[PDB]
């Protein structure tokens, strides 16, 4: 019926290692201005129509960020869209190392922030190649990951999180923006990695986790995306959800003893423990999801 491309996983790693060669995406750091010019470029070079929301964003503390959200669209004039969000920041502080000396650090972001862009690149060569029906958007949030240290005393506030999807959501880049639904990818490269369904997504969306679990199941990925809910967790897709009023949801892994996976803001999260294969399951499950949708 459909021809489902195949995702190059060496092709998603090598993005994936690219972005962290920059060394930590930090908002108004110059490795940030390159790293994002770095991915504008890229999806322009894949045929993407690109779209550049820059904004001033204030984060829990008062601090400005120089954010830069960047959209990159396929067959911009259809109006039956899918939209595929990544994080592409990094988080400034390690702050759950299980080093104190290493809590005012920058994380490298391997898996959380660069997973996800890396495997929405290698999604946007494909889509180009061969386009699926529906219009694509391929949306890159910044500034999910400035939010209160855990080492802070005082509020810490849910909308410290996310503030690129909260501009997003607010300010879509172009009036009258729909989509059919969305889908977040966070986290996508860990080795052993499983996802299951998050639950802001089973309660927003539970018609697209079914989609794209049974997709899952259908391409092979069954022993990955396990048909089971996990945590619910506060990400950017709470926003899009909440504000656009996009039913998106979050594919995010969920281990049974550390919750996320153990690298999870400490100075480990680089690429010794990014799986080519983790971005696969997941790759080539949002190809099946996007291919099939009519
Ligand atoms: C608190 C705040 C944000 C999250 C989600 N998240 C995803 C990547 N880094 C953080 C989980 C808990
Ligand atoms: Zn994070």
């Amino acid at each position: 019926v459909v021809n489902v491309p195949q995702f190059d996983a060496d092709s998603a790693y090598l993005y994936v290692k690219n972005q962290v060669d920059f060394g930590p995406r930090v908002p108004n750091t110059k490795e940030h201005v390159a790293c994002g010019n770095y991915l504008a470029g890229k999806l322009e070079a894949f045929g993407a129509k690109v779209t550049n929301q820059y904004a001033d964003l204030i984060a829990y503390d008062g601090t400005l960020l120089k954010a830069r959200n960047i959209i990159g669209s396929y067959k911009p004039e259809s109006k039956k869209r899918i939209a595929l969000f990544a994080h592409w920041d990094t988080r400034p502080w390690a702050d759950n190392d299980a080093d104190e000396k290493n809590h005012h650090t920058p994380i490298l972001g391997a898996n959380d922030g660069a997973s996800g862009v890396g495997a929405l690149l290698e999604i946007a060569r494909l889509v180009n190649q061969q386009q699926p029906e529906l219009g694509i958007d391929i949306i890159f949030l910044d500034a999910e990951d400035y939010g209160t240290p855990q080492f802070y005393e005082g509020k810490h506030k849910e909308e410290a999180w996310c503030l690129g999807s909260q501009y997003w959501s607010r300010n879509p880049h172009v009036q009258g923006y729909n989509a059919r639904f969305g889908i977040l990818l966070d986290m996508v490269g860990g080795e052993n990695s499983v996802f299951l369904k998050e639950g802001y997504s089973e309660e927003f969306a539970p018609d697209i986790n079914k989609k794209v679990w049974k997709a899952a199941k259908k391409a092979g990925y069954g022993k990955t995306f396990i048909d089971e809910r996990g945590d619910t967790i506060t990400d950017d897709h709470l926003f899009i959800n909440r504000l656009a009023r996009i039913k998106t949801i979050d594919i995010i892994p969920n281990d049974p003893e550390t919750g996320f996976p153990p690298t999870w803001h400490t100075i480990h999260d680089n690429m010794d423990h990014i799986d080519k294969n983790t971005l696969k399951a997941v790759g080539q499950t949002v190809l099946e999801v996007i291919y099939n949708e009519k």
